[PDB]
């Protein structure tokens, strides 16, 4: 199985670079508006507390050059909600697709296309850990850059990015400008909580590798959901949902082996170990590989 | 650090859709011509052992179905270029972008679009081996699908998708029809030589681990160029040469490690082993990224 990312061509042609003082960073043009994140408009002595309300009464529309590429869009209006500035601009994007804006959970995955200067550099995988960071591959000019599932033509984006953490992983908001977790667009040291394993994407891997013949790990158990979870907690494992039963639906079914006679493998896995046997060539259990990625690899 | 792939955008454009009697995969549609791998033109029967020209003598320009979206494109020519089909058409695909035709060398990387029915479903970085396989993720009409790399908005590409080996690796052509490897397009069981580290890209990927703050297998021993290649060669890894040692020297000269220093560290990870530790979160030594791969995504 590999990480593959949704093709990016419909969110390349949304790409535009936001530039208010000194400061650029990335921008999503959709219809007649630019979102991106609202510290574009702050100094670098802003930036440790900003007051955002009383920054943005002193900007007006001429403050903010938007260009796609190097052709100025005119700003006409210019709002923020929450951590996100909206620009209205006098022309809509003719590359507009079809779009959503979503709120995602813990444990979904998503394509990231890493831009500089409005400039799409690279798009990957990411998956949202249950402490609301992701593990991403940004650099200094990266802020604005979306992060979007596709289906059926339509663009869902989940994922602006804001900041990094100093462990290395990054944190951002929804495109109604909600933070994902604890954090705040602030340049202060704020730490990622403690991390848990996404168990409903390692039970989807251990569906994928059924799937693929690999079943040594089956055993002749079964567990109730809240045993489970009971027992997930003490391996720092994510409890499950009603809901994350019911995504995996499709794989139990595809496989004839019930939910919770997986959850009941997986608890064996987690008491025991694997004593050196792999699965699916990896001694490790994936986390980062949804419901949705499984079947979408082997569709 | 993650595996990244080039933006699509450019890409996806030019894939079209190509049937001819029962059979259906995709085509690149660049200027008025229609690249695709010639054995869309076989039956069940003749795919056993084609040939080509004696098939491809019997048809017309009507007998091929293009479909670029939901409009119909016209051939009004076809030639055979050794694996690889020609069709000409009446259209001139506006979103050609620059372009180029590149053969890759093994230990190269590059980005994968795959496709079906000539919509684009996923992209990925991929290496070429050393034997001349790719280890990707393809499925049943995935073939017409292109890898490419990306520069200063040229697209070069280097590989179309013709076949999946029992190993369930992949093996295809340039975009002159020419195949990366011992193999041809007939429907027969084929295995490629031992596969091969790559050694050079090991090195890189190890660089990268330090540059991200990570230091575990670093040692205070050194070696000369030729006891590595030997102790190399051991493990059926490829030999490094000078060049290797040059193209290294960035990484070498960022991180303040000598190229002979970190291959004295490969050389004890590969007689120790990893020891159930990770290097950026892999149980594996990695051998997918390039020098180059590693500069671009850390600066
Ligand atoms: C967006 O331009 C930038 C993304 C950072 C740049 C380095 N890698 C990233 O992901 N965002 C920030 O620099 C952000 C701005 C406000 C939230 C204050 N601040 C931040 O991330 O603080 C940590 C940090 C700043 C600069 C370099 C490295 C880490
Ligand atoms: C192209 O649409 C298709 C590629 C994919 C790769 C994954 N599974 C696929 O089907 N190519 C073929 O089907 C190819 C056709 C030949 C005429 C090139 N055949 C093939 O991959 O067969 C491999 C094979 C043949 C006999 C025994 C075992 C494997």
């Amino acid at each position: 199985f590999r990480k593959m990312a949704f093709p990016s061509g419909k969110v390349e042609g949304c790409m535009v670079q936001v530039t208010c003082g000194t400061t650029t960073l990335n921008g999503l043009w959709l219809d007649d508006v630019v979102y991106c994140p609202r510290h574009v408009i702050c100094t670098s002595e802003d930036i440790l507390n900003p007051n955002y309300e009383d920054l943005l009464i002193r900007k007006s529309n001429h403050n903010f050059l938007v260009q796609a590429g190097n052709v100025q869009l005119r700003v006409i209006g210019h709002s923020m909600q929450n951590c996100v500035l909206k620009l209205k601009v006098d022309t809509a994007n003719p590359k507009t697709p079809k779009y959503k804006f979503v709120r995602i959970q813990p444990g979904q995955t998503f394509s990231v296309l890493a831009c500089y200067n409005g400039s799409p550099s690279g798009v990957y995988q990411c998956a949202m850990r249950p402490n609301f960071t992701i593990k991403g591959s940004f650099l200094n000019g990266s802020c604005g850059s979306v992060g979007f599932n596709i289906d059926y033509d339509c663009v869902s984006f989940c994922y602006m990015h804001h900041m990094e953490l100093p462990t290395g992983v990054h944190a951002g908001t929804d495109l109604e400008g909600n933070f994902y977790g604890p954090f705040v667009d602030r340049q202060t040291a704020q730490a990622a909580g403690t991390d848990t394993t996404i168990t409903v994407n390692v039970l989807a891997w251990l569906y994928a590798a059924v799937i693929n013949g690999d079943r040594w790990f089956l055993n002749r158990f079964t567990t109730t959901l809240n045993d489970f979870n009971l027992v997930a907690m003490k391996y720092n494992y994510e409890p499950l949902t009603q809901d994350h039963v019911d995504i995996l639906g499709p794989l139990s079914a595809q496989t004839g082996i019930a939910v919770l006679d997986m959850c009941a493998s997986l608890k064996e896995l987690l008491q025991n170990g694997m004593n050196g046997r792999t699965i699916l060539g990896s001694a490790l259990l994936e986390d980062e590989f949804t419901p949705f990625d499984v079947v979408r690899q082997c569709s």
